[PDB]
Parts: structure tokens; sequence; C-alpha cells
């Protein structure tokens, strides 16, 4: 009797009745997540679904993850969990896991949609640094940060909604998963470049119609890559790159021109020459060149901020055992 049903979407959420009024939030590989209320804490809630996690070895390791760093990786910068659930009775009957979390405002797509702002912009910078920071401490190295896995509150507070990748649309992934090709955790800090920067530009910055057009369209901008880079390509992939025109690419000032900023101030000035030495760092083919997450919470754009105080596969059962056992645990 503790459960009621509803349609959200194209599927049916059953969740506890102190779950009242379900309205879709927005989708994504898990599907839907709704927005609601919870009468017992009376507040806003985020509700997600998994359905049948355990199904295949990908859901499965996703899900387990999530169920489990969720209770260490403690951060002021990612989501946190308030309640997990099912509405199935015993292990045999066991089908999905819902996960409760905070109700945040906004995603960062909505945020980008905004004019430029240079404290909005680099505070959300240094928090987006700060949270992936504490990823890695960790032992996550996330690899699929993007602005519909971020979220934000009405006073710009951020947090990161999940963990990413495990071990169309690439508009965000770093040249050396596109290529995987291996990756360290400055992975991480291309895919804030390319969020930095779409927020200067109001546009997709690597706006790719395929898997080929991606990468063309990362090399047109930033140039072709050096020889030690490409020398790390597994046989395959290396003929493809090496083998193609040679591109230039653009300065990062005629790739972000005053004209996007803010000015007729020497504040505006500095603060575009700051945000474009930051873009220039972050935006870097080559891992090996790249900024760590370190220097950029030391790059004097972000620093401001700084405040003294601061694997194994299993069978479908036993991935069912595992996640039904985690859900019966808070
Ligand atoms: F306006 C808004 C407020 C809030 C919001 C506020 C609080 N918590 C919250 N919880 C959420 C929200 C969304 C997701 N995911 C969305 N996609 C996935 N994938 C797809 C690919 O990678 C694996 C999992 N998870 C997870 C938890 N969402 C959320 C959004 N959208 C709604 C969801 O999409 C973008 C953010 C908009």
């Amino acid at each position: 009797n503790q459960f009621y049903s509803v349609e959200v979407g194209d599927s049916t959420f059953t969740v506890l009745k102190r779950y009242q009024n379900l309205k879709p939030i927005g989708s994504g590989a898990q599907g839907i997540v709704c927005a609601a209320y919870d009468a017992v804490l009376d507040r806003n809630v985020a509700i997600k679904k998994l359905s049948r996690p355990f199904q295949n070895q990908t859901h499965a390791k996703r899900a387990y993850r999530e169920l489990v760093l969720m209770k260490c990786v403690n951060h002021k910068n990612i989501i946190s969990l308030l309640n997990v659930f099912t509405p199935q009775k015993t292990l045999e009957e066991f089908q999905d896991v819902y996960l409760v979390m905070e109700l945040m405002d906004a995603n960062l797509c909505q945020v980008i949609q905004m004019e430029l702002d240079h404290e909005r912009m680099s505070y959300l910078l240094y928090q987006m640094l700060c949270g992936i920071k504490h990823l890695h401490s960790a032992g996550i190295i996330h690899r699929d940060l993007k602005p519909s896995n971020i979220v934000v509150k009405s006073d710009c507070t951020l947090k990161i909604l999940d963990f990413g990748l495990a071990r169309v649309t690439r508009y965000y992934r770093a040249p050396e998963v596109i290529l995987g090709m291996g990756y360290k955790e400055n992975v991480d800090i291309w895919s804030v470049g390319c969020i930095m920067g779409e927020m200067v530009r109001h546009k997709i910055l690597f706006p790719g119609r395929d898997y080929i057009d991606q990468w063309n369209k990362v090399i047109e901008q930033l140039g072709t890559p050096c020889p030690e880079f490409m020398k790390k390509l597994q046989p395959t992939v290396r003929n493809y790159v090496e083998n193609r025109p040679k591109y230039a690419g653009l300065t990062f000032p005629k790739l972000f021109p005053d004209s996007l900023f803010p000015a007729d101030s020497e504040h505006n000035k500095l603060k575009a020459s700051q945000a474009r030495d930051l873009l220039s760092k972050m935006l870097v083919i080559d891992p090996a060149k790249r900024i760590s997450v370190d220097d950029a919470l030391q790059h004097p754009y972000i620093n401001v901020w700084y405040d003294p105080a601061e694997e194994r596969e299993h069978t479908i059962e036993e991935w069912k055992e595992l996640i039904y056992k985690e859900v019966m645990n808070s």
C-alpha cells in the first residue's frame, strides 16, 4: 500500500506516496527524470528510474557504481542521494531502482544561453574544476561532462549529476577518447574547455555531424596535432589522422574575439585576456600539453575563488543480487 503509479513520458513510475505531483524535468540515457514534492521532508526532489539496471554488463556496472560511490564521493559540487528505493518486494520480483536527489533549478544548457558575465562564469568553472578534483581524489575520471549533466541552483551553486563512463553526440569528448588511445586525469579538462568556450560563443564549439566530422571540426579550429601525439595512435587510427591534410587552426584571439566579451574597461580587458589564456590551456589536443586540474584552479581567472579554509565482470543474476542488496542499504 506504500506505493502508487503514475505515467511519466512513455513509462510508468511507481514511487512511495511521499513523492507527489511528478512532472517530467528532462530525459537522458536512463530516460525520464521527474521533479516531485517530498511530503515527509517537505521539499522538492528529482527522481530518476533505473529500469532493469542489472539487464546487461554496461547498465549493471553503471548502476552499481552510482549506488556505491554516492556513499563515499561526498561533495559540495557532486549531487547527493536523499533516498534509493525499489517498489518490488523481493529479489525474485526485483526490477527497478528509483534514485531520489535534491532538486536543482536548471542544467548548464540553460546558463550557457545567458549573457557572458565574468563573475558567474569563473564561479561556475571554479566549482566544476573542484567537483572534478574530488571525482579524481576518489579514483573517478568522468570523461563525459556536458552541460546537460551539470546542474545549478538559482544562486549559481553547481553539481555534477553523475560519475560518467565505465572503466552520435561526442561534442564534449576529449581527442584521446574519440581515438580510443588511452587517458589520464586531465581528460576532464578538455570538457571544461568546451563548456567554457560555449559560454563565450553561445554555440557548440565542436558541433560534428559524424564520428569523422567531429575530428575535422576540432582540427579545423585548433590546428593539426604534432608527430608525438600521432605516434601513439593504434595502427588503424594512426593512418586516418596522419594522412589527412594539415590544418593550421586559429589563434585563440581569432577563436574568441574581443566582440564576444564585455569591454570598455580595463577590468573587462584583463578578464578577457585571462579567459582566453585559460581557453588556450584547456583546449589542447595533446593530453601531455594540456593544463591539469590543479594548475587550472591556480589560474588567475579562477583563483579569486580560493578560500583559505577550502572492475570485475559478473553474471546477470549476481549483478541483480549486488544491486538489490545495495538498494536495501542506505
Ligand atoms: F532543468 C533541469 C533540472 C534538472 C535536475 C535538477 C536536480 N537533479 C536532477 N537530476 C537529474 C537530472 C538529469 C539526469 N540525467 C540526465 N541525463 C542523464 N543521463 C544521460 C546520459 O548520461 C547518463 C545519464 N542523467 C540525472 C539526474 N536534475 C535536470 C535537468 N536535466 C534533466 C536530465 O537531463 C539533463 C539535466 C534539467
